């Protein structure tokens, strides 16, 4: 499995979210309970988690290979990502495999992504 | 199942985008001249437009496959998404798999996404 060559505008640093409570969150500010009450008020909506299993550097440059436990059950899936890809880690806040770069990027704060991180995504129910 | 990177970014729906020059642009209101324009202010900020050379159903339902030529070396690249995932195409804008259903779930007008759309972003030189 290969990840979109394209990562989501919103990312850059002193972007603005829009929180489900009519509220507005700088991206570098979100927290777990944002997207938990996102994904509570929306009807379209759920959370979903992907347990970091293993992580490791791909063949193909700036990209690493990551192997996440998807949802319940667990599903196994192994992903190349840009190593700047930020994923928003549960209880953490954002992480990326190169926090370095990410800065460079987005601007954005980011925590060394490791193994056994919960990230935390929008999905559809 | 789908790995975080793979995911629609639902929570861009309603977001405000910070563009490298300081200015502020809602998301349905983005251009590719913003993304060009942001293109020469920077030294490490580079355009990556990938030409999507493929579209094609998966056995998985709402599920497309794409094949992009990827970067300056043109890179095949086959990426399995949820069709209503949004591209920014160059000369075109926000477009997916699936217009009607990107509208419902982000919240913008959606193109189709086509063989000869070119999606473009940022990445580094």
């Amino acid at each position: 499995a290969m990840a979109p060559p394209t990562l989501p505008p919103y990312f850059m640093k002193g972007s603005i979210i829009q929180l489900a409570n009519g509220e507005l969150k700088k991206v570098e500010d979100l927290k777990t309970e944002d997207f938990i009450q996102s994904a509570e008020i929306s009807n379209d909506l759920k959370i979903d988690s992907s347990t970091v299993e293993r992580i490791e550097d791909s063949h193909s440059p700036g990209v690493a290979v990551i192997q996440f436990a998807v949802g319940e059950h667990r599903a196994q899936v192994s992903v190349e990502v840009l190593v700047e890809y930020p994923f928003f880690v549960f209880g953490q806040g954002w992480s990326s495999c190169c926090p370095e770069r990410t800065s460079q990027l987005f601007d954005l704060p980011c925590s060394k992504l490791s193994v056994g991180d919960v990230c935390i995504s929008l999905t559809l129910k």
